[PDB]
This record gives C-alpha cells, sequence and structure tokens, in this order.
C-alpha cells in the first residue's frame, strides 16, 4: 500500500492510472507492479516503493510530443532532451508530469521511474527492481524475456546487463538512435553480461 | 599516388618503415586500405595522394603496446578518460601522435582521418569518410558484411559510413564489449541515413 507516498487509496490511484492509458497498456502496469513486488522481497527493497514506482512507471506513456516539450521549457531541463522522442520522455520527462498531477515527492521513486527505460550508469536496488520488472511483467512475451526472467531471481546485476545489451542491439538492428544515458547503462553493465 | 608532397619518404622507403611497425598480414591489409581508398578517392573527389597516405598510415600503431598509448596520453596531455579504453580506440585516436613523432606528418586533414578511422566523428570530412569506409571494404576483408558494405560505397558515401557504424555498434553489442562515446556520436550523427537505406 501507498499511502505513505500518495494522498489516494488504491482504487482511487488505479482509476486516475488508468485514466492516462489504454487497457492493454494498464494491464502491461498490472504486471510490472507483481513483477516489480516480487522482486522487492527477493532483494530486500522496500515493496511500498516499488509497487508504486511500478505502478506509476508508464504514466505519461500516452501524452503527445507537446506535453513533453512544454515540461522540458517549464521544468528548465536540457534543451538537448527536444531532439529525441517519446522512449526518452516518457520516463525522463514524464516525472514532472506525474509530480504535478498526483503531488509524489519520493526521489527515489522519481529516480526510478525517471530512468527506467534508459537506466542510469549508477542505479539504486530500487531502479534496477523497476527497470527489470518492466521487461520481465507477465504480459510480455517476447523470445529475449525468457533469459532475463531467469537471471532476474538469480544475479539482478546480470538482468540489468542482459536488458541494456538486447536494447542497444535492438536499435541498432532498426537504426534507430540511441540515447546517450543509454549508453552510460550499458557500458556500466557490459561486464557482467561477459 | 605519390606521398613525398607530406613525408620526406619515397614510396619504397616509406612502404619498409611502415612494414616495420606491423605482422605480415597486417601489412597485407594496409596495402588493400591504400587501394580501396584510391578507388574511393578518385570517385568522390578527394585528393588521392591525401587519401591513399592516410590509408597507408591508418594502423601504423596497431601494434603498440598500451603502454605507449598511456604515455602519450600524458605526454600530450590527452584527456584523462581515454586511459579507461583499449587499443582499438588508442590506435587511432592517441597512435597519431605516434606517427608525428616517428614521421613528422603535420598535415591536418590526414592526420584527422588516421584518428578517428576506427570511431568515427558526429562530423567527417569526405576524407575522413574515404579512409573509414576503405578500411571497412579492403579486397582482403572477407566477413559476411562486406558486400553489401561494398555495393554501398559506390552509390552513397554516407550510408556507407551508416553501414559499418550501425553494424559496429550491433557487433559491440553481441560480444557485451563496451562502446567508446564518440562511437556513438557517429552512430548517432548517421543513423537516418541507414534508416533511409533500410
Ligand atoms: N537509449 C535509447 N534510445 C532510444 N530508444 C530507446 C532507448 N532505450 C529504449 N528505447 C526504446 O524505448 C521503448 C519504450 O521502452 P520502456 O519504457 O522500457 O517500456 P514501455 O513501452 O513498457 O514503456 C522501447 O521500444 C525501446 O526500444
Ligand atoms: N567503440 C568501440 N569500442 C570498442 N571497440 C571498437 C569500437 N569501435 C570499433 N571497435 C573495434 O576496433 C577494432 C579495430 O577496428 P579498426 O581500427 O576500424 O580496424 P583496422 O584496425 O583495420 O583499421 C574492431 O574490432 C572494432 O570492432
Ligand atoms: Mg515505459
Ligand atoms: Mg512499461
Ligand atoms: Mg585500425
Ligand atoms: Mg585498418
Amino acid at each position: 500500500t501507498y499511502e505513505d507516498y500518495l494522498p489516494y487509496s488504491r482504487t482511487e490511484l488505479l482509476a486516475k492510472i488508468a485514466e492516462q492509458m489504454s487497457p492493454k497498456r494498464f494491464k502491461h502496469v498490472l504486471g510490472v507492479e507483481k513483477a516489480a513486488l516480487s522482486l522487492a522481497e527477493c532483494y530486500g527493497c522496500n515493496p511500498d516503493k516499488a509497487g508504486l514506482a511500478a505502478l506509476l512507471h508508464d504514466y505519461a506513456k500516452e501524452c503527445p510530443d507537446q506535453v513533453f516539450l512544454d515540461l522540458i521549457d517549464k521544468y528548465q531541463l536540457s534543451p538537448e532532451l527536444a531532439k529525441w522522442n517519446n522512449n526518452v520522455w516518457h520516463g525522463m520527462v514524464g516525472i514532472y508530469k506525474i509530480q504535478e498531477d498526483l503531488g509524489l515527492k519520493d526521489k527515489d521513486i522519481l529516480r526510478a521511474i525517471e530512468i527506467h527505460t534508459v537506466g542510469a550508469a549508477e542505479m539504486t536496488l530500487l531502479d534496477k527492481v523497476l527497470y527489470v520488472a518492466d521487461y520481465i511483467e507477465e504480459g510480455r512475451i517476447f523470445p529475449l524475456v525468457d533469459d532475463a526472467r531467469k537471471i532476474a531471481k538469480l544475479d539482478l546485476n546480470q538482468a540489468v546487463a542482459y536488458e541494456t545489451v538486447n536494447t542497444v542491439a535492438y536499435l541498432a538492428s532498426k537504426a534507430q538512435p540511441i540515447f546517450p544515458q543509454t549508453l552510460d547503462t550499458y557500458n556500466a553493465f557490459c561486464s557482467y553480461l561477459k
């Protein structure tokens, strides 16, 4: 339960989150919540924080590009962010929409949501829990997910490495631009996958 | 074609000096890069004397031990972040100072092409791009991606640079090897030419 961080009960918070997104997307979010709570109890991070980070991580996934461009300007974010896309924005910039809409103040939860797509070179246990739960949640079936599910309850750092390497390989396979912080993560975790 | 405007060597004197730096297999790779760079230069209009010499010298420091590059980094007070990397990054990015000390090369354009022949840059001249693709598509290189790279290189040089940089990043990912940040600079600057290709 999440009342230490937000003035919402569960039924109201899930209703508010559900107002932001498609049913396929909201079902993904509940899967990430289940996956993050089970990773939190395995690795010992606070499940109240893990579960809430999971419920909110894709809160801004469906906002149009202008919402993120306006937040970049309003909160004086690095102007270089404006050259990117929703993949980068919905976490890195969407945390400002989460704070405005919901009043979330917890730095640890906000940071985990902020980097849940691109990672960082230095990630806390909470950051890694969400980063892996988002990938391995039960509704995601893609062939590369299944080894990540196995790695994740043995060694969390190797689960992060596996995701970041497969992401850089996927982006390269489509010739899509790789955000520089995604490289920070890749180089920081490359050795755990070796 | 001949390079005495830039170095105090004739061809036989220069090729003897280069062959002293490296294995015979590596020297055969270098002669091939010279052939491909000359064949890229008259087509796209860069100076073949500048292109051929950059190709002859690009792997001059390939076989130097790590301490040669660490000593050069300190001596020329290059970025300390370079010391965390490896020969793959150093032999062009730092090896240009060994070329300058050993051979007296001062041509800024040739030196810059050698400097980034492995990792690229976000901004590349025509000469830089010629060397970068010539090194990849050279006649002795046989790996599965060579043939499409050779095909692209005669239509669109920017799409050939894009093809090499994007495929280099995918290879490094397949081995979990660390990617130098300037390689990403190249990748992100050229990724759009490979989308249009694809
Ligand atoms: N560093 C990066 N640069 C560009 N695109 C990226 C980068 N990292 C991840 N992506 C892409 O972002 C997309 C969204 O990812 P993510 O937030 O992890 O999950 P979801 O869509 O569940 O929100 C994926 O399609 C992924 O390939
Ligand atoms: N960013 C990078 N990080 C680590 N290795 C790299 C990077 N970019 C290229 N390499 C590697 O450097 C090696 C030597 O490359 P290169 O200099 O282009 O060949 P040559 O040595 O014939 O001129 C290749 O194995 C390539 O995969
Ligand atoms: Mg997301
Ligand atoms: Mg998600
Ligand atoms: Mg080389
Ligand atoms: Mg070479």
